[PDB]
């Protein structure tokens, strides 16, 4: 994935609502720093959902592809307002992006 586009999209799409550095501040959604490999409803300091919390799966490349495309299918009841990212390629571009800025 094209990291740089995938940046513009977090800026355009995500940033709104959600930090990815260490340390960073929860805004309407919780700050992603450390997201791959971590299961739902981990960011301390963070109000998430019942929903969010019982979902079960570890956050990677695989569920983020799935989440981000339709959230709400995928977690029926999260309280994250998103229609999701409909192509394919566009979803891959984020994922790189933050695979490495909440990795850093
Ligand atoms: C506000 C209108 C948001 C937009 C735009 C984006 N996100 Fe979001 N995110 C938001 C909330 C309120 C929540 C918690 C939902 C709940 O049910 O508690 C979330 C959660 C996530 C998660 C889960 C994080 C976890 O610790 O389990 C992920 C992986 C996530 N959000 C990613 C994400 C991306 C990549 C976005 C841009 C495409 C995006 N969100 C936009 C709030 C909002």
């Amino acid at each position: 994935g094209d990291v740089e586009k995938g940046k513009k999209i977090f800026v355009q799409k995500c940033a709104q609502c959600h930090t990815v550095e260490k340390g960073g501040k929860h805004k309407t959604g919780p700050n992603l720093h450390g997201l791959f490999g971590r299961k739902t409803g981990q960011a301390p300091g963070f109000t998430y959902t019942d929903a969010n919390k019982n979902k079960g799966i570890t956050w990677k490349e695989e569920t983020l592809m799935e989440y981000l495309e339709n959230p709400k299918k995928y977690i029926p009841g999260t309280k994250m307002i998103f229609a999701g990212i409909k192509k394919k390629t566009e979803r891959e571009d984020l994922i790189a992006y933050l695979k490495k800025a909440t990795n850093e």
